């Protein structure tokens, strides 16, 4: 059952989404070669708890051992902040940022019982053209999906729009060909982290109709190689590309408006409007 938020819930979700964006704005100057993901987790936990008077959701309700998810390079999602690089058998489980890395920081804040969920890519020092393209095309996927959202649109149009963009990029850029992760989806979000509906990022024909007052996440994960992932059996959380190529993701929490959508997690650096009129 999908929740339609009332005026009061929308204003609390607006506050939680602004707070989630603010964490990502605050952390940026700390993100550089030689910093551990553990340090970023400490800086974010202190800011969320002591400055924002909010809660980091992963730590408190999801059984996650830390306050933020930090996914580097071939990590797709749910990277665990740590003070040292470890190994999942022969697979690197990184925690220390190096020149050339891409980094996803995923933030989920609760403020007065409502969730704000968002993530972005950081480019660490001199990043390859390949890796810049991957991060840039992943954000184009999110932006283009957002431009399809308005009351009356079927949910399947989101993944169809993302897969159309990736098929177009693959036709026009066969040196930089990408795939869409199938294992993880966007979701209704509000008083509860995981609400209806599920939002897949690949071509599908889900007939669920978007309505004004629905709030959900769009969070496409784009792989530089094949679509498949592998779960870390040792730490229960770290998701790797099955082929060891890099993966990039961007996430926004969005409110369906009368004529389009509101990006509740929009950041100050983004050249996307806070409110899209898609009618
Ligand atoms: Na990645
Ligand atoms: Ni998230
Ligand atoms: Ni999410």
């Amino acid at each position: 059952s999908i929740k339609i938020k009332n005026a009061v819930e929308i204003e609390k979700m607006r506050v939680a989404g602004r707070l989630a964006a603010e964490v990502l704005e605050m952390i940026e100057p700390h993100v550089k070669a030689g910093v551990t993901t553990e340090e970023l987790d400490q800086i974010c936990h202190k800011y969320i708890t002591e400055v924002q008077g909010a809660i980091p959701a992963p730590l408190n309700y999801h059984g996650f051992p830390k306050s933020i998810c930090t996914s580097i390079n071939h990590i797709v999602c749910h990277g665990i902040p740590a003070s040292e690089d470890t190994y999942f058998g022969q697979i690197q489980r990184p925690a220390v940022l190096r020149d050339g890395d891409i980094l996803n920081i995923d933030i989920t804040v609760i403020k007065d019982g409502y969730h704000g969920d968002t993530s972005k890519m950081f480019l660490i020092g001199d990043v390859s053209i390949e890796d810049k393209r991957l991060c840039h095309v992943a954000q184009e996927c999110l932006y283009l999906a957002l431009k399809q959202v308005k009351p009356g649109v079927q949910l399947g149009e989101i993944g169809t729009t993302i897969e159309k963009h990736i098929k177009t990029n693959n036709k026009n850029n066969p040196r930089f060909k990408f795939s869409i992760v199938r294992d993880y989806c966007g979701h209704g979000i509000g008083a509860e982290f995981h609400e209806e509906p599920q939002v897949v990022h690949y071509k599908n024909s889900d007939r669920t109709v978007l309505r004004e007052g629905m709030i959900f996440t769009i969070e496409p994960m784009i792989n530089a190689g094949k679509f498949g992932c592998r779960l870390d059996d040792e730490d229960s959380w770290t998701v790797y590309t099955a082929d060891g190529k890099k993966s990039a993701q961007w996430e926004h929490t969005i409110l369906v408006t009368a004529t389009g959508c509101e990006i509740l997690t929009l950041r100050s650096e983004e050249s996307l409007p806070r409110i899209l009129n898609n009618a």
